[PDB]
């Protein structure tokens, strides 16, 4: 195999031959180096958004592997130039992630549950990476999982303060964002090229009213996603 061992350990994680699966993928995938300034700012907002509610576990970037699926960037042109960009995280089970490098983040079919939704079917992400992290289903006996930053084009955003049942979006409105208790201190927000980060420590943010323990931001369609990078993250229980 050609390819760098963490991108090879990385396929066989995902696959349960080595170049023939990463082939598969449909993505190119190269190692994002540990001393560079994209990898300074990843494990910046890895350690700044590790909120205090979810103290169960600690996190350790293993590898950052920048991730350009095929025809994705295309697929994002026109949201692109929309206002409001972000990167925030997306945590799924290790199990899924073959199908979500090779088709991209779908918003669940129509035979899924609507009620285990906060704000309808969308596709989810957070700005916290331990409320991400958690949907990585990591155990001690299986303590590496895999989250995603994607590229999100939010838009104007709805801002709700309670779970809704969401079906469509009031006029002029691109996403909606569950607004919560705590937030990346939005002052210490830094742009990684058009993107805006946020990945300042938690605060209060100001917001009394609210439900929500942390942010979460949702997109309902599948071409205002473009994904960026993909962490490995070892998950160290306490
Ligand atoms: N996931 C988060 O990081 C996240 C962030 C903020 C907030 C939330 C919170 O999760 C709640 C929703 O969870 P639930 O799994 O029930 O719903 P839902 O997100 O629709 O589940 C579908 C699963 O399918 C995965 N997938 C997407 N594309 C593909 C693909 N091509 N191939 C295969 N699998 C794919 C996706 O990652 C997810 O695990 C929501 O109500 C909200 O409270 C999560």
């Amino acid at each position: 195999s050609k390819l760098p061992k963490p991108v090879q350990d990385l396929i066989k994680m995902i696959f349960g031959p080595i170049d023939v699966n990463y082939e598969k993928l449909k993505t190119d995938i190269k190692v994002v180096d540990r001393d560079s300034e994209e990898a300074e700012i990843i494990r910046k907002y890895v350690k700044n958004t590790h909120a205090t509610t979810h103290n169960a576990y600690d996190l350790e970037v293993i590898d950052i592997f920048k991730i350009e699926r095929e025809g994705e960037c295309q697929r994002y042109k026109p949201f692109k130039q929309l206002h409001n960009r972000r990167l925030l995280w997306h945590g799924s089970r290790t199990t899924n992630f073959a199908g979500i490098l090779s088709q991209g983040l779908r918003i669940a079919p129509p035979e899924a549950p609507v009620t285990g939704y906060m704000f309808g079917k969308g596709i989810y992400f957070a700005d916290m990476v331990s409320k991400s992290a958690n949907y990585c289903h990591t155990s001690q006996g299986d303590p590496i999982g895999l989250i995603l930053l994607g590229e999100v084009a939010l838009g104007n955003m709805y801002e709700l303060k309670h779970a809704s049942h969401i079906s469509k979006l009031p006029k002029g409105k691109h996403s909606v964002k569950g607004l919560g208790k705590t937030t990346p201190d939005p002052s210490a927000n830094i742009s990684l090229d058009g993107v805006d980060v946020p990945l300042g420590t938690g605060i209060s943010s100001g917001v009394n009213d609210t439900s929500l323990l942390y942010n979460e931001y949702i997109v309902y369609d599948i071409a205002q996603v473009n994904l960026k990078y993909l962490l490995k993250l070892k998950f160290n229980f306490k």
